[PDB]
DNA sequence: TCAGGTAAGCAGTCCGCG
DNA sequence: GCGGACTGCTTAC
């Protein structure tokens, strides 16, 4: 086995490194690393090692981490630069892991844990941990087993022991389903006591030391919870026994409002599962509740009690702590399905830092670039101050706003990470500036050629062409990833398609899916098997291409995700390589390579069409182009066509034998133009949409930018065996649109891009009648809600109060007094809804926190008082309005001359 | 909402617009 | 009532 360290941290001038050693097993070191930096020093010095620049440096070894530490300060109060990684353990991790790391998931630890707090006044501070822990369950990967610690005597109440067969039992039974698959799993320990428990619980985490920590919240609830609770108990040295090294720090987490407290455990690696789904998942939700969540993700039900929380454990101890078990296993549950801790692993052990510092893609970047040149000998650059200056971003086009019936996108691969290989744009390949045109001429080809030797940006910038930086090389290899994940995702999507079509002729017999690897297309033997399979078989299958695809979702999108971060980095201060001329090179390059694009697409289709000046591009956002093909199927004919996949064949065929070359040539010449190093601007074509053969649909509208619908049939070689809606930005997408107005509005543009305007507005008309009928909830409006003190002139709103602010200023008053009632909290989540004047809660609308019901204390008197007809035309009807106005449709039947009862 | 980036939409407040 | 200046929030990329 090769080597690979599980935690690393530096504390005073010793590293503590846990680490699995060459024969598989966990230990522990303290090592007294001598670090390096780095003076430039005068060309009569022999030297190995040189700065990016090619300037030569002195090697300066330091006895001690602090002494090297003091030499910085030192140099900048003489005002010098002082080169080399200055974060000490990310040199000792590149010196001791010195290949590139093999690592064995199974060795590692990774800990889910969450705890119960029964607290009667209100919910319990982790800053305080003023009420006992009276449940813990925690599961660990390498004994694949759930410990449950469990308080049987509290000074809120002494209770009998949990009992694991009753929560087997089904709900129906009286049980709590406890899944089946777990229930061999547990490992049950009831206590007399608190000390008991949590001095057992230490004892238990000592022999069975996390390295990653994760579950629900754990970073801002559970951890500082348990913390703080054994720091009042015992003392802070027994509380600090949470970390292998015995060392913690509070870390105080400012924002813009603005200030909370963590803590820091020295020797493990905290990754918040709330937080990596927030990062990883690209979802944005009306709540973060892990009901919620487990809900979207699992399609689980929500785990039921009566009462509050906070009087569970009394009247219900074998619910509460059976709950306690679920809650774990969920995490559990949506990690096997999003697999955000295998990519934060493989992230982390690719960059060579603390597992933990995916979170942060500046991290992750220096680290990859120190790592790469350090192989060379080269030196990396002091990280510098810098102040915050706004840049140029990407080219979005003014559409016009109609419906368009059919359409072919296309979209450039990895468009900024592309631009930084071609241009060659790195912090040590920078050759000089140009004098620049107006970016019009360098789109319009009429600008001077920047130049004869350099790879050229039109923002003014000259790169070398001798050899690729540090940064298109090491971009390249992350880019290199995402397209092999990519491909699987790819291949399970078109699987799926397969095994869906199937589904529509199940073979009636009892038979097994099929052993098969769904990130490559199925062979014609699979294919002809899965023809005779039943539809249980097939439904297990479809399951499983379905947690393929997303598995290569996460692992690309992610990848992707962070090779665009790069891009970004270069314009944050922070970061060791900012640059504005770098990251603006990029930007303009990108508005550039858009508008060409799309100029050499119009002169390409006028000319195949036979006519002139036409806008064959409709739309373009940054690297995407939206091409109307009316006229390429107009010169066919609509009735020469079998059904609509064979004008879908017809389209798919014209884009890659016809469009895809004349692409190809245009990003060519615009290569050539700039004098790049490598032509990357490659640009598959994306979407093909359309209304159905011989219906009344429109097929697809614009109402602006970055908002649109599309019928697609096609998506990226996936045939679609139904088609299916791709729409952007309209409220249908947005979380702040209550879920049930998203549902309807989302059936209109459905009947407006299939069936036509006669089905849309039956469906308007019924949906119209019907709507009061709708649960609070579903109709409910929901919004992030930040400053609510600023706004607040106790207890009414102040000037220029935000509607949803107002909201939990109505609710505040409304739940005054009461500690059990459910406090808003500071930068969540809300449902709103408006409120009928006249109303006992003296104001227009009423919030609540989001994901949950509103307190029974006022949900009787919200309910009577609901406006419906506000609600309907603020949500429903003006986001219709704006889609079909757009689209040139009625969503209501205007009167005709037909009109004299006989249609 | 600690944690790479910019562009741009819509809801709402305030208040002008004779 | 519509829209402009402005804040707040959320999306596309
Ligand atoms: N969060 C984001 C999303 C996008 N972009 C920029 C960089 C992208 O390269 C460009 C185009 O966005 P795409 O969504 O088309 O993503 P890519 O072109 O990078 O990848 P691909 O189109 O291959 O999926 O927009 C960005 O800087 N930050
Ligand atoms: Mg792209
Ligand atoms: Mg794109």
């Amino acid at each position: 086995m090769k080597e690979f360290y599980l935690t690393v941290e530096q504390i005073g001038d010793s590293i503590f490194e846990r680490y699995i050693d060459s024969n598989g097993r966990e230990r522990t070191r303290e090592v007294e690393y001598k670090p390096s930096l780095f003076a430039h020093c005068p060309e009569s010095q022999a030297t190995k090692y040189f700065d990016i620049y090619g300037k030569p440096c002195t090697r300066k070894l330091f006895a001690n981490m602090r002494d090297a530490s003091q030499w910085i300060k030192r140099m900048e109060d003489i005002g010098l630069e002082a080169l080399g990684m200055d974060d000490f353990k990310l040199a000792y991790l590149s010196d001791t892991y010195n290949y590139e790391i093999k690592y064995d998931h199974t060795k590692i630890r990774v800990a889910n844990f969450d705890i119960e707090v029964t607290s009667p006044d209100g919910f319990p501070e982790p800053s305080q941990a003023k009420h006992p822990i009276d449940a813990i369950t925690h599961y660990d990967s390498i004994d694949d087993r759930f410990y449950v610690f469990d308080l049987l005597n509290s000074p809120y109440g002494n209770v009998e022991e949990w009992s694991i067969e009753i929560a087997a039992k089904l709900q129906e039974q009286g049980g709590d389903e406890v899944p089946s698959e777990i229930i061999d799993k547990i490992i049950y320990m009831p206590f007399d006591n608190e000390k008991e428990l949590l001095m057992e619980y230490l004892n238990f985490w000592q022999q069975k030391t996390p390295v990653i920590l994760t579950g629900w919240n754990v970073e801002s609830f559970a951890i500082p919870y348990v913390y703080n609770r054994i720091k009042n108990i015992f003392g802070e040295s027994t509380a600090k026994r949470l970390s292998p090294h015995r060392k913690t720090r509070v870390k105080v987490i400012e924002n813009m409002y603005g200030s909370r407290e963590i803590i820091t455990l020295f020797g493990i690696s905290v990754l918040d599962y709330i937080d990596l789904y927030k990062k990883f998942s690209f979802t944005n939700q009306p709540s973060y509740s892990l009901d919620y969540i487990s809900e979207f993700e699992l399609n689980v039900g929500k785990l039921k009690y009566d009462g509050p929380i906070s009087k569970l454990r009394e009247s219900n101890h074998q619910r509460y702590i059976s709950y306690n078990i679920i809650a774990v296993y969920r995490v559990l549950q949506i990690d096997a399905k999003r697999q955000f801790i295998n990519l934060s692993l493989d992230m982390g052990y690719y960059a060579k830092i603390q597992i933990q510092s995916v979170f942060s893609p500046i991290k992750t970047w220096d680290a990859i670039i120190f790592n790469s040149l350090k192989e060379q000998n080269k030196v990396i650059p002091q990280g510098r101050s810098h102040p915050v200056q706004p840049y140029p971003g990407a080219f979005v086009k003014e559409p016009i706003p109609n419906r368009y019936k059919y359409v072919m996108s296309f979209d450039l691969t990895s468009l900024y990470p592309s631009i930084i290989r071609q241009v060659n744009i790195s912090p040590e390949t920078i050759a000089g500036t140009f004098k620049v045109a107006p970016l019009h001429d360098y789109i319009n080809a009429v600008a001077e050629r920047p130049s004869d030797v350099y790879s050229c940006s039109p923002n003014g910038m000259m790169y070398y062409k001798d050899r690729d930086g540090v940064v298109p090389t090491e971009i390249t290899k992350v880019f290199n990833q995402r397209k092999e994940h990519k491909g699987y995702m790819l291949a399970a999507q078109r699987n799926g398609e397969i095994i869906k079509e199937a589904l529509h002729n199940p073979n009636l017999s009892v038979d097994e899916p099929l052993d098969v690897d769904y990130r490559f297309d199925f062979s014609d033997e699979i294919k002809e098997k899965i023809k005779k399979l039943s539809a249980k078989s097939l439904n297990e299958m479809l399951f499983r291409a379905q947690r393929t695809e997303v598995a290569g979702m996460t692992a690309q999108i992610n990848r992707k995700a962070l090779i665009n971060g790069l891009a970004g980095a270069l314009g944050n201060v922070w970061f060791r390589y900012y640059d504005l001329r770098n990251a603006t090179a990029i930007t303009t390059f990108g508005q550039m390579a858009l508008q060409w694009i799309e100029r050499k697409v119009n002169e390409y289709l006028n000319e195949v069409c036979g006519t002139e000046g036409e806008a064959f591009v409709l739309y373009g956002d940054t690297d995407s182009i939206y091409v109307s093909a009316d006229k390429i199927i107009d010169k066919v004919g609509e009735s020469k066509f079998r059904d609509t996949n064979h004008w879908v064949d017809f389209l798919d065929k014209f884009a890659r034998e016809r469009m895809e070359p004349a692409i190809d040539r245009g990003f060519r010449e615009m290569c050539e133009y700039m004098n790049n190093k490598q032509h990357l601007m490659f640009m598959d074509r994306e979407a093909i949409a359309g209304p159905p053969l011989g219906s009344k649909g429109i097929g697809g509208f614009w109402t602006g930018k970055k908002r649109y619908a599309l019928n697609v049939w096609d998506m990226e070689g996936t045939r679609y065996a139904e088609p299916k809606l791709k729409i952007m930005g309209l409220e249908t997408q947005k979380s702040s649109t209550p879920k049930a107005v998203q549902k309807a509005l989302k059936e209109c543009i459905r009947r407006m891009l299939q069936e036509g305007e006669e089905s849309l507005q039956e469906y308007f008309k019924e949906f119209e009648k019907e709507f009061r009928q709708l649960n609070y909830i579903s109709i409910a409006s929901v919004s992030s809600a930040n400053n609510i003190a600023k706004y607040d002139v106790g207890g009414f709103p102040g000037p220029k109060c935000p509607f949803h602010i107002r909201g939990i200023l109505t609710y505040n008053r409304a739940i005054k007094g009461n500690i059990d009632a459910p406090q808003v909290v500071e930068g969540e989540k809300v449902y709103v809804l408006p409120l009928r004047e006249g109303n006992p809660f003296g104001d227009k609308c009423i919030a609540w926190p989001s994901g949950t019901e509103i307190t029974d204390l006022i949900k009787d008197d919200v309910l009577h008082w609901m406006d419906y007809t506000v609600l309907l035309e603020k949500t429903f009807i003006k986001p219709l309005e704006g889609f079909t106005s757009a689209a040139k449709l009625d969503y209501e039947k205007k009167a005709s001359l037909f009109d004299m009862f006989a249609f």
